[PDB]
RNA sequence: UUUUUUUUUUUUUUUUUUUUUUUUUUCUCCUCUUUUUUUUUUUU
């Protein structure tokens, strides 16, 4: 939690653009038919893991660029 | 006291052959309406 919170702190002091999409989820029972629909949401922990893997993939891309130029 | 005679089941067998699924019609034909076309993002 703390690590993610403050990786967020930094890379928003830089300043990202965090926006959203109109996404909905669907549950299907035994009969395979629509019990109900439910709008889904972005959760704190989604943001945490999103930024952890952003920074990860970022260092990855750095490594592989300085490692292979063209 | 009533003798004698009037044929019967066609003859024949020791002939060659080098093709081939099917088969033969039916004309030109008015697709109705918020749009440029949305798009990163993350959790599978």
């Amino acid at each position: 939690t703390d690590i993610a919170r403050h990786v967020r702190a930094k890379r928003d002091g830089c300043g990202a653009l965090e926006l959203e999409g109109v996404e909905v989820c669907v549950q299907l029972d035994d009969k395979k038919n629509i019990h109900d629909l439910i709008p889904k949401q972005p959760l704190e922990v989604h943001e945490t893991v999103a930024e952890c893997m952003i920074l990860a993939n970022h260092w990855v891309a750095k490594k592989i660029w300085e490692s292979f130029p063209h």
